[PDB]
């Protein structure tokens, strides 16, 4: 059985991770989806309501299984016997700060390989961020969330 | 008449900005300089003063109309029936993520379309967050400012 | 105002990335030229003569469209047709960095011609007519990419 | 799953960046192939049967690896050899633009094949065949980027 | 006498920091290692732990001098009779921003050169942002710091 | 110190970005030696000996600088002039991921020699020898970019 992690802060999910992650479940026996708690970062969503919004966006693949952790990302994967470390890649400026994050992953944990995937053209230009800023103006952003991420960034913002 | 839109956070209002907005009246009939309130970047002037600073550096420009703006950009942009939008490109490190805000925008109303205007050499290494950074240290800034602006931002820092 | 714009390339041939350009441009000016360049430095696949009727067919359906030949400088065509506005297509895979040398040179060249970039639709945002050209050549199913009359000479093309 | 993978390139000659790119796909995937183009658009300084045999040589040690050579398109062989995964390697100097307008290309001719990115070793990640070969015509010492066999290779080749 | 400043945030001065100076150190007769307040960056330690940190990392130099500015970094320079302004270039990402500082530098003291300096690949792919990111989760960073400074900043999260 | 810096190219011909960045190097280090390319890999518009007299006449005011033609590895030359400082112009417009290759390259070849990145003015930042040529072939006016012997020279060999 290969398990491989695809880790990230999750603040909402978006349809371009649902994409990555199905990709990931296409390749890879059991594929653990976790969401960092990230705090540094000030996350619109608490660490419990992000893991509900993911399990919720992605219970439909039978091979994913949802955790959130506030651990080292390394010590997470290790303790989750993953081997693969999947992250996806939209364009340039991703490029250069996941090269740096798999070169430190790659010193605390050397057997943990990571991996990057291609999302689709129809998600390549999104991200939770520009999601959530376009939302706080109103913006119409059903297109690119699952059903119930769509509600509770409604519900969150009203 | 052709309605082109320039938005921007505009705090505060540069040379370079001059460059482009004086660019775009060279093309379209009329041109609307839209400050954006932009919160989240916590502005050192108030939309207010923004729009004081931009009006009288814009004065000598007969078809520029300068407006502030906390809506979502392309609801704005159609309610000031603006088919064109506008945006300067510096360097590769605006370009990316430029695309996603105009894919987004193009996603939120299809008949706006994006143009990307290139500074001056003069203006292409400048941004009103490196000109406020130079100016906090008692640097000399006023090769990058209109008259008006310059002596604003001294008294701000004042 | 009554705007002429100028939209130069090799068009070798032209793809429905170029067509997505040339239709945003027809929108924003009331005059396009399509001006496809002679003398390529490289061998094109197509004739002048064969790029120039694929792509008037390809735009017919667009009234202020002009296609045309040159073959002097972009500059210097731009100016004797007196064009003001420049259309450069920027691609999510475009080389930023040239298109920058190239409209810093072409405002040296004509201050009066200023470089315009329009962004195409996510769907033609990852091809170039030299990608799908290559992908053709070794077998490839490229039809989703181009206009019907283009496929058609593409496949007479490669058959020789 | 028994998961089959292709890694194709003109392997011109394999270097260590390769060696670590398809040590890292064995690790992860039950089959690599290693496919070498046989017909590239530029005229290798070795034979398709001298880049295959050097890369058999350097891959010995690795038991799920098939070095083969191809002459269609990248997508037609994966196809072919029932591949649904197709190996990368993104060093920090690649034209991370061409990778993207090749996957999203790749995706298009053959959607269940799955491109996948690998990192190399910062030991490997700011060289490339060309430039080792550019070196190496130069009288440039590049034995710290090649396996042995691969070193010899390259002397005997430079020395007619 | 050539003398060279290599200005920075430094929080804390890491391998990296150190692999430019030492090289910088090679090439002119005297380098001041400026170590900027920067406030605006809400540092982890203090200007004065800052300057305390890097003066031990460098006392194997022999032709370096630590010393920490509020100053505008150009005025500095000139204070400190320097011809000669290094930065290292690590990646595309630092090059952009880079290229903004130095024209601005310029702008500020013509006779200011400056000079870009490429780290061994060692440390090509880390900076002092993630290796705080990785001690706040308590990931082993002894590799990519001097002694002292590791053990400064296992004190500081403890 | 006594530092001696090696600006290498093929300056075909040298431009103003050329001298701009020769200039800063004058002013840093006590010799430099512009070092120009003999065989580069694509025939040059100026032979060597051209291209060596233009450098010497367009740089003769600079008391510090030698121009020396050569034929081996960048990092050979450099060696055997006893050289400790490698001299690259970085432009806005710049491959900066060959710049890396190229440096830790030349950093195995001879670890000794320091690789100094010098920016050159903005108004060089968007030019290069390349496109330079391009637009006098095709009839532009590069007047501006170019020392006025390296204006007069070029006039004469597009006259040819
Ligand atoms: C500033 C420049 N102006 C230029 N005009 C032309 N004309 C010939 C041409 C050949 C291929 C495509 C196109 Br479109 C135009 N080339 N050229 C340059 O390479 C740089
Ligand atoms: C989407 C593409 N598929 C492609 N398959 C091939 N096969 C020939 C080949 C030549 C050199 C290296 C490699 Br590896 C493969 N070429 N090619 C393209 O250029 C674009
Ligand atoms: C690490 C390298 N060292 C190299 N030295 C030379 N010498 C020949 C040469 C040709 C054109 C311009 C220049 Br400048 C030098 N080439 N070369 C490489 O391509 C990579």
């Amino acid at each position: 059985q290969k398990r491989a992690i695809y880790p990230g802060t999750f603040d909402p999910i978006t349809n371009g991770h649902i994409d990555i992650v199905t990709r990931a479940t296409q390749m890879f026996d059991h594929v653990i989806l976790a969401i960092a708690a990230s705090p540094s970062k000030k996350p619109m969503f608490t660490l419990e309501e992000r893991v509900a919004l993911a399990q919720q966006a992605t219970a439909h693949l039978g091979n994913v299984e949802v955790v959130g952790f506030s651990d080292l990302m390394a010590n997470f994967a290790r303790n989750q016997h993953a081997t693969v470390l999947i992250r996806g890649l939209r364009a340039v400026a991703d490029f250069e700060y996941e090269m740096q994050l798999a070169h430190m992953n790659r010193h605390l944990m050397p057997e943990l390989e990571s991996v990057f995937l291609m999302p689709s053209k129809e998600w390549s230009f999104i991200s939770s961020s520009l999601v959530k800023e376009v939302a706080r103006h109103q913006g119409d952003v059903t297109h690119f969330l699952p059903e119930n991420v769509h509600q509770a960034l409604m519900a969150k913002l009203a």
